[PDB]
Protein backbone atom coordinates (compact mmCIF):
# COMPACT_ATOMS: atom_id res chain seq x y z
CA UNK A 1 0.00 0.00 0.00
CA UNK A 2 1.28 3.64 -0.20
CA UNK A 3 3.70 4.71 2.53
CA UNK A 4 1.24 6.70 4.28
CA UNK A 5 -1.49 4.66 4.67
CA UNK A 6 1.13 1.64 6.03
CA UNK A 7 2.80 4.34 8.23
CA UNK A 8 -0.95 5.34 9.22
CA UNK A 9 -1.39 1.71 10.21
CA UNK A 10 1.82 1.55 11.79
CA UNK A 11 1.09 4.62 14.37
CA UNK A 12 -1.88 3.30 15.41
CA UNK A 13 -0.96 -0.05 15.33
CA UNK A 14 -0.52 -0.39 19.11
CA UNK A 15 -4.18 1.00 19.34
CA UNK A 16 -5.13 -1.57 17.42
CA UNK A 17 -3.84 -4.48 19.01
CA UNK A 18 -5.02 -3.91 22.36
CA UNK A 19 -8.79 -3.81 21.33
CA UNK A 20 -9.64 -5.18 18.59
CA UNK A 21 -11.13 -8.83 18.05
CA UNK A 22 -10.30 -10.50 15.15
CA UNK A 23 -12.15 -13.14 14.23
CA UNK A 24 -15.51 -11.04 12.46
CA UNK A 25 -13.08 -8.30 10.60
CA UNK A 26 -11.26 -11.51 9.21
CA UNK A 27 -14.59 -12.25 7.96
CA UNK A 28 -15.11 -9.41 6.06
CA UNK A 29 -11.53 -8.89 4.82
CA UNK A 30 -12.41 -12.52 3.67
CA UNK A 31 -15.43 -11.65 1.95
CA UNK A 32 -13.96 -8.46 0.72
CA UNK A 33 -11.32 -10.60 -1.25
CA UNK A 34 -8.28 -9.35 0.61
CA UNK A 35 -7.52 -11.88 2.95
CA UNK A 36 -6.84 -15.25 2.92
CA UNK A 37 -8.25 -18.87 4.06
CA UNK A 38 -4.97 -19.50 4.34
CA UNK A 39 -4.08 -16.08 6.31
CA UNK A 40 -7.11 -16.54 8.88
CA UNK A 41 -6.08 -20.09 9.88
CA UNK A 42 -2.43 -18.14 10.43
CA UNK A 43 -4.04 -15.57 12.43
CA UNK A 44 -6.34 -17.52 14.36
CA UNK A 45 -3.31 -20.09 15.64
CA UNK A 46 -1.97 -17.29 17.68
CA UNK A 47 -2.51 -18.09 21.55
CA UNK A 48 -4.63 -14.22 22.53
CA UNK A 49 -6.70 -12.16 20.82
CA UNK A 50 -3.66 -8.96 21.34
CA UNK A 51 -1.06 -11.92 19.24
CA UNK A 52 -3.91 -12.87 17.07
CA UNK A 53 -4.43 -9.02 16.15
CA UNK A 54 -0.72 -8.42 16.21
CA UNK A 55 -0.47 -11.15 13.35
CA UNK A 56 -3.54 -9.70 11.04
CA UNK A 57 -1.79 -5.89 11.15
CA UNK A 58 1.41 -7.22 10.57
CA UNK A 59 -0.09 -9.43 7.33
CA UNK A 60 -2.44 -6.29 6.36
CA UNK A 61 0.73 -3.73 6.47
CA UNK A 62 2.21 -5.86 3.20
CA UNK A 63 -1.09 -5.60 1.34
CA UNK A 64 -2.30 -2.89 -1.15
CA UNK A 65 -4.30 -0.09 -0.94
CA UNK A 66 -7.75 -1.94 -1.39
CA UNK A 67 -6.50 -3.95 1.84
CA UNK A 68 -6.42 -1.33 3.83
CA UNK A 69 -9.46 -0.07 3.01
CA UNK A 70 -11.03 -2.74 3.80
CA UNK A 71 -9.53 -3.08 6.75
CA UNK A 72 -11.14 0.05 7.85
CA UNK A 73 -14.36 -0.99 7.00
CA UNK A 74 -14.54 -4.01 8.68
CA UNK A 75 -13.61 -2.11 11.70
CA UNK A 76 -16.21 0.92 11.32
CA UNK A 77 -18.93 -2.62 10.56
CA UNK A 78 -17.95 -4.16 13.94
CA UNK A 79 -18.40 -0.85 15.63
CA UNK A 80 -14.40 -0.06 16.54
CA UNK A 81 -15.37 3.78 15.66
CA UNK A 82 -12.75 5.26 17.22
CA UNK A 83 -9.86 3.08 16.09
CA UNK A 84 -11.32 3.44 12.21
CA UNK A 85 -11.21 7.37 12.88
CA UNK A 86 -7.87 7.13 13.80
CA UNK A 87 -6.81 5.33 10.04
CA UNK A 88 -9.73 7.65 7.94
CA UNK A 89 -6.26 9.85 7.67
CA UNK A 90 -4.80 6.95 5.77
CA UNK A 91 -7.31 6.52 3.17
CA UNK A 92 -5.89 7.13 0.29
Amino acid sequence: MDAKARNCLLQHREALEKDIKTSYIMDHMISDGFLTISEEEKVRNEPTQQQRAAMLIKMILKKDNDSYVSFYNALLHEGYKDLAALLHDGIP
